[PDB]
């Protein structure tokens, strides 16, 4: 029913591959090589020349935040109503800055900027450790009483920083608790202890 | 007024939603916060992500231009009339935003050494939305299906600044060249860009544009 089209790297399609383990849904794997990417007809295809790619029946879609949306749409995975649904978009538009961020440190200078990024890190956790606080203390989710698209998208991010800076939670206890609680779901768990994602590396250039 | 932004006073990234609330002929209170007034801090320390815009909708208080466009579409009925067309308006909006972090990134850290590159790779930046715009009903109307999504606001306001940085980009591009006449034209936005309230604002807050 779903098809991701993408490198072999976790980066991001991690997220809504726990997504779609998590909520026991089927997909097929297109694994693209970068002598495949190189030869150039595929990226030429690609809407705005990157992956990933999904398919869903025929709709294909490209931007893995659309993609998460779309899943977090048509799953009932985007809030209860409107007003949740914009906390839910706020915490995913959080997620994607700091990713970002983080992406610009991997790719671009790892090397020389990663000890001023781990020292920014704690101010850049906190506004997810507040917006926990303030729902139901932080005991269930994010947003409302039930899972959300984009807390498939935290965890991902929660769970790269902890490589990239081991302990950066320890100070955040509604965090670390959700980190836990997210990944003990039974279908995610089996997915995070998987070949399929232990294996394949977090990035495209070795480092994390 | 049922909104209120609360912004740097710049278009930056809240001219698309203006655009949105101005062409749906919405009431909202501009709040501005000085650079002085930001550099005290407790504004900042107070904004979830330390950032503006802020925005208010009666007693809900969101952080994140698109988090704002998205929950407009959605309150307003911009965002297509089935999940199809919501997936789609979310990959134009998508696009948009990742075109305007290159621009910001451009404009803000490297504008003079980085320009020239920049407009080179310009054309192929913008096509996507052409070829967006071309398979749907010929791209003599709406981006996605055929009434007006909220991503053609932040698509249209991209477009406008990327001219006044490249002077003719869009004459590569006949679809999105009329298309911007278009929703230009529409008369609510075509008065609103056309006020003070816009005109009078810089793009940008370091002045370059
Ligand atoms: N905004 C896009 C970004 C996609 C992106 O950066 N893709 C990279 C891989 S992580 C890519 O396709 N690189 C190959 C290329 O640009 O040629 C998304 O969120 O999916
Ligand atoms: N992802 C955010 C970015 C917000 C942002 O970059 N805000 C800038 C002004 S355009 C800001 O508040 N700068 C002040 C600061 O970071 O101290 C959005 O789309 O709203
Ligand atoms: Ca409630």
């Amino acid at each position: 029913p779903y098809t991701v089209v993408y490198f072999p790297v976790r980066g991001r399609c991690a997220a809504l591959r726990m997504l779609l383990a998590d909520q026991g849904q089927s997909w097929k794997e297109e694994v693209v090589t970068v002598e495949t990417w190189q030869e150039g007809s595929l990226k030429a295809s690609c809407l705005y020349g990157q992956l990933p790619k999904f398919q869903d029946g025929d709709l294909t879609l490209y931007q893995s935040n659309t993609i998460l949306r779309h899943l977090g749409r048509t799953l009932g995975l985007y809030g209860k109503d409107q007003q949740e649904a914009a906390l839910v978009d706020m915490v995913n538009d959080g997620v994607e800055d700091l990713r970002c961020k983080y992406i610009s440190l991997i790719y671009t200078n790892y090397e020389a900027g990663k000890d001023d990024y781990v020292k920014a890190l704690p101010g850049q956790l906190k506004p997810f450790e507040t917006l926990l606080s303030q729902n139901q203390g932080g005991k269930t989710f994010i947003v409302g009483d039930q899972i959300s698209f984009a807390e498939y998208n935290l965890l991902d991010l929660l769970l790269i920083h902890e490589v990239l800076a081991p302990g950066c939670l320890d100070a955040f206890p509604l965090l670390s608790a959700y980190v836990g609680r997210l990944s003990a779901r039974p279908k995610l768990k089996a997915f995070l202890a998987s070949p399929e994602y232990v294996n394949l590396p977090i990035n495209g250039n070795g480092k994390q």
